[PDB]
């Protein structure tokens, strides 16, 4: 079946709704389904958050390696490595970054938040880089809560998409800056069930995933196809299946994207 045709399928059969962009390096279309509709970013952000650090080193208005000092109060739902660095009393800026894209870490993203002036600075960064569409109104994990219909914490596919391609390809960040994002979403622990669980094994793949309260379930970033690069946003909405359920899911889009791909 066509790649529209497939995710409908899957649409249907799982009472689900999937959008999906995929763009070249320059952010040119090249598929989507539902692309435009705004789903809840859960923490996807964390990547674009990272990428606003890394701008801040490259600028010299932040340090990689500055330490930010917190107590119990930062730990909140799902910070692992936040709680082992606790008794330390820091984390560095680049500790706390990398935990909050390869762990999703949770306390670690909202130290990140406290020392940039928090979601509106965000917001601002994703406005800097040419996306007018993704906003981060709120701290994790209740900016994770997607209330239905709420435009809270918000992106589409195709803006999503666009922002990746902008970080990896279309010169955000230094040479040096870029490697290490691209790096670190490579090694993500997260995402081993969800889209790269779809693509072939030898494409070079990194990703952020997100889960959202009412059925969401999202996964950003990269693949390499052979010499080929492409930027990728998926986020789906499915509130009757189960956790596992809506991780397969989305590895079954990285599969119907694979098969697009490979017509080629």
């Amino acid at each position: 079946l066509t790649f529209k045709t497939d995710l409908e399928k899957l649409e249907r059969e799982k009472a689900a709704q999937i959008g999906v962009a995929i763009v070249d390096p320059q952010g040119e279309i090249v598929a989507g389904h539902r692309m435009a509709q705004r789903f809840a970013m859960g923490s996807t952000f964390k990547f674009p958050l990272a990428a606003l650090v890394f701008e801040r080193i490259d600028s010299g208005t932040e340090r990689g390696d500055r330490k930010l000092s917190y107590g119990p109060d930062m730990i909140v739902e799902w910070s692992p490595a936040t709680e082992r660095f606790l008794a330390s009393g820091h984390m560095t800026v680049l500790e706390a970054a990398q935990a909050a894209v390869q762990l999703s870490d949770n306390g670690a993203t909202n130290l990140l938040l406290r020392e940039i002036g928090g979601p509106a600075a965000m917001t601002q960064y994703f406005r800097k880089i040419g996306d007018s569409v993704s906003r981060l109104d709120r701290k994790e994990p209740e900016m994770s809560d997607n209330t239905p219909g709420d435009l809270r914490d918000t992106t589409t596919p195709i803006a999503m998409a666009r922002t990746v391609a902008k970080v990896l390809y279309g010169g955000a960040l230094t040479s040096t800056s870029t490697h290490t994002i691209e790096r670190w979403l490579i090694g993500n622990q997260t995402g081993d069930a969800t889209l790269r669980a779809g693509f072939p094994k030898d494409w070079v793949v990194g990703e952020k995933t997100g889960t959202c309260a009412n059925g969401g379930r999202n996964d950003i970033g990269f693949f390499k196809a052979q010499e080929r690069d492409y930027a990728v946003a998926v986020y789906t909405t499915a509130p009757k299946l189960s956790a596992v359920e809506r991780d397969e899911l989305v590895a079954s889009v990285g599969q119907v994207i694979t098969q697009l791909i490979l017509s080629t």
